[PDB]
């Protein structure tokens, strides 16, 4: 019915990075050093005064050592604060039970994971093994069904309690496996680690994975942020319903934002919270990472998270009051570029490849996900109809969508699927449905949708919902001008096609609950890592498990109502996960792209590049860091390795020469 082609090549984007490509093992290694050091005030006021054990006793026998060769500016010096600005708000500290701490890097810094992938933008390959983090090493069995994983040994939580296999086991059994606990991010279901996957404790520093498939090496990426980042089991386990009288909601909410010094494996500990104002973190004296000179990380003593808006983060970063931003909203591009064009500018700004994409996602569950009413059920049936999807995508004037955000070479025609900025992308495999409003109108008439009351809006046939007007709800994230502008643009374009679309605008926390609970017809969403990188959270590319897909999940308790193209996509993704053949993997992503875009698994709105904004006083910021690839730039830049030269340091510490207090107690000690 439609004359499909490939999407047109966008304008050339001059100077992205450039990235200084390195080999995987140039960044870090685990080893003992001859001696260790720390800020002088810790030795004088805490160690010598009895208050803390000497540094060597606090560290693992073999800490994680950052290699000097990979440091952009070399070994650092202690001091200063990194000031972040966020549009989110904390719910509390229970990350593994699905509570947000405010986004914008806070949970990334607090909740460290088994592996780490964000700094891998500097390795020029897509078969890179994730960096060891809380898991120091691992080995595959000969048959590839068993993965023996060795943990960092001798590391402690920020309160001095030992980190070991008990924390790993508690997260796996009582958060992942437990169907009443869902970690933050919408992922981390048991099937995200493979169907029938088991994890068992061997000893205090050894765990063992058992996989149905042979060598599913892709799951090492799933073990990084956000899906395998354990909480302090000694604090959380006594609050869990399996070991107490608490309900699941009581367990989820047992650590509100007012609860101080929540134990972490991260470089800084939350010490202060003021509603709608600020979160202050102070250096963790038990941090288990050091530089090659034996200096215990982080270099920065303090981190701030100013509670504001996402657009204010850009404003503060270019003004110099904020130290970091991911410039990701096109309506802020011109003003940010103008302010950064001044040679006296306090911050540096650098655009990367086109990795920020937006999709229209349709709820594909016709078997009760989100318990829809008669109206909602009739929309699910239209969403599952391929002619309806072809009409919706063909009624979009993608050039006009791009123009509505920003002029210039930023936007690209985006039909959906894998981002054009990543190496697995193939233009020839991308099905583009050009703007054909007349063809879209004929396609809807062919499935029995026609305006029977002269109001310009299409009615269902008399057999469905008494022949009333089709009414579609659109779930939108209220925190971003981009999301809201795209939603408004979509409503106008659908009105021309004859479909009535109603915006349901919600704040982040409520938006995530409505989405993951399946309480939506359609939604507007910025793409997560699987479309920007393929290799990070690959399970999110298709409904490989009952809850791995963003738009097709099963209600509890029920199975998936997969359409044939979705089963073909699930098969491609599972084959990719267990393949170590580069040529086969590239071919599988071409087939994946083709099936996705031909069948309209989602409908692309637009795609463009973002820019990293960092205050100039910071040393060790890697060149060409993208804002979003394997993770957000807050992770990729390795904040625990950043430093400021003594003569350039700001004097912004709110708790200078202080360390975190005890969990559930007072302010910094
Ligand atoms: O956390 C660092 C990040 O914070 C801000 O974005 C947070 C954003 O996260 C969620 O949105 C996405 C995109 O749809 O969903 C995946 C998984 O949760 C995230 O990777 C991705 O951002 C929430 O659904 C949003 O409500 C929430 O605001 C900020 O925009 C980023 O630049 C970066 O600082
Ligand atoms: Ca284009
Ligand atoms: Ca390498
Ligand atoms: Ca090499
Ligand atoms: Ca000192
Ligand atoms: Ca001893
Ligand atoms: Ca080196
Ligand atoms: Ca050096
Ligand atoms: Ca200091
Ligand atoms: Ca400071
Ligand atoms: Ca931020
Ligand atoms: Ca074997
Ligand atoms: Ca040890
Ligand atoms: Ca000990
Ligand atoms: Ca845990
Ligand atoms: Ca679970
Ligand atoms: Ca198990
Ligand atoms: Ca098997
Ligand atoms: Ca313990
Ligand atoms: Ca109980
Ligand atoms: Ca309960
Ligand atoms: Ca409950
Ligand atoms: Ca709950
Ligand atoms: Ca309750
Ligand atoms: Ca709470
Ligand atoms: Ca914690
Ligand atoms: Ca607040
Ligand atoms: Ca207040
Ligand atoms: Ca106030
Ligand atoms: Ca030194
Ligand atoms: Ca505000
Ligand atoms: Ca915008
Ligand atoms: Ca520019
Ligand atoms: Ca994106
Ligand atoms: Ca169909
Ligand atoms: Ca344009
Ligand atoms: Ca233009
Ligand atoms: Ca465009
Ligand atoms: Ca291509
Ligand atoms: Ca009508
Ligand atoms: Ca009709
Ligand atoms: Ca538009
Ligand atoms: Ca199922
Ligand atoms: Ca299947
Ligand atoms: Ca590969
Ligand atoms: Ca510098
Ligand atoms: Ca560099
Ligand atoms: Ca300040
Ligand atoms: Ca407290």
């Amino acid at each position: 019915a439609f004359e499909t082609t490939t999407p047109p090549e966008p304008p050339q984007f001059p100077a992205e990075g450039k990235i200084n490509y390195v080999a995987r093992d140039t960044i870090l290694e685990f080893k003992a050093l001859p001696s260790y050091s720390e800020p002088d005030w810790i030795t004088e006021k805490f160690e010598k005064a009895g208050k803390l054990p000497p540094l060597k006793e606090r560290l693992p026998e073999e800490p994680l050592v950052y290699k000097t060769g990979n440091m952009p500016d070399g070994v650092g010096v202690y001091g200063d604060t990194m000031r972040h600005v966020v549009g989110g708000r904390p719910e509390g500290w229970n990350y593994i039970a699905g509570q947000s701490q405010g986004w914008g890097g806070i949970d990334i810094a607090l909740s460290e994971c088994l592996t780490r992938t964000a700094p891998l933008f500097q390795v020029d390959a897509k078969d890179t093994e994730p960096l060891p983090n809380l898991a120091k090493s691992w080995e595959w069995s000969e048959d590839g069904h068993t993965l023996t994983m060795h943990l960092v040994k001798g590391a402690k939580w920020s309160d001095g309690e030992a980190f070991n296999a008990d924390d790993v086991m508690f997260y796996w059994e009582d958060a992942v496996v437990d169907p009443n606990v869902s970690p933050l991010g919408g992922g981390a279901s048991p099937e995200a680690f493979g169907e029938g996957t088991t994890l068992k404790k061997i000893d205090d520093y050894t765990v063992e994975w058992t996989f149905k498939a042979a060598f599913p090496k892709q799951y090492l990426y799933t073990m990084a942020y956000p899906s395998f980042c354990p909480g302090p089991s000694h604090i959380l386990k006594p609050q869990h319903p399996k070991y107490s009288k608490n309900t699941y909601n009581q367990f989820k909410n047992a650590f509100p934002p007012e609860y101080m010094n929540m134990p972490v494996m991260g470089a800084w500990v939350p010490v202060s919270y003021r509603p709608d104002d600020l979160i202050v973190l102070r250096r963790n004296p038990y941090y288990w990472k050091v530089d090659e000179k034996g200096q215990q990380l982080p270099y920065l003593n303090e981190v701030h998270y100013k509670l504001s808006t996402w657009a204010d983060r850009d404003v503060q970063a270019v003004a110099g009051s904020g130290d970091f931003s991911n410039l990701e909203q096109p309506e802020n591009f011109v003003a940010s570029l103008k302010r950064a064009a001044d040679p006296n500018a306090p911050a540096r700004l650098a655009f990367g490849p086109r990795l920020i994409g937006y999709n229209l996602q349709m709820n594909f569950s016709a078997n009760g996900w989100g318990n829809p009413d008669e109206r909602g059920q009739a929309i699910r049936e239209l969403n599952r109809n391929e002619v309806f999807r072809q009409a919706v995508t063909s009624a979009l004037d993608r050039k006009a969508i791009g123009d509505s955000l920003v002029k210039g070479p930023f936007t690209a025609i985006y039909p959906g699927g894998i981002s054009s900025g990543t190496s697995f992308y193939d233009r020839a495999s991308t099905v583009y449905y050009p703007f054909n409003l007349e063809g879209a109108k004929a396609a809807l008439a062919s499935i029995g949708l026609k305006d029977t009351d002269g109001d310009g809006f299409l009615n269902f046939p008399k057999e469905t919902l008494g022949g009333r007007n089709v009414e579609i709800t659109l779930l939108v994230n209220n925190g971003y001008a981009t999301d809201k502008s795209l939603a408004e643009g979509l409503v106008g374009q659908m009105a021309k096609l004859g479909l009535r679309v109603v915006i349901h605008s919600l704040d982040s926390n409520q938006r995530d609950a409505a989405h993951y609970g399946g309480q939506f017809d359609w939604l507007v969403r910025r793409n997560s890592t699987e479309l920007s990188s393929v290799v990070q959270n690959t399970e999110q590319l298709a409904p490989v498990g009952p809850r791995t897909s963003w738009n097709h999940r099963s209600p509890e308790g029920k199975e998936l109502d997969l359409m044939p193209f979705e089963k073909e996509m699930a098969d491609i993704v599972r084959k990719f996960i267990s393949s170590q053949d580069n040529a086969e993997r590239a071919d599988l992503m071409k087939q994946y792209q083709k099936v996705y875009t031909q069948n309209l698994y989602t409908i692309g709105l637009t795609e463009y590049p973002g820019a990293l904004i960092v205050n100039k006083r910071f040393s060790n910021v890697p060149q060409g860091t993208p804002i979003f690839m394997f993770n957000w730039a807050e992770d990729a830049i390795i904040r625990e390795r950043l430093w400021v030269a003594a003569d350039k340091q700001g004097k912004y510490e709110l708790f200078p020469q202080q360390l975190p207090g005890k969990p559930g107690e007072g302010g910094p000690i």
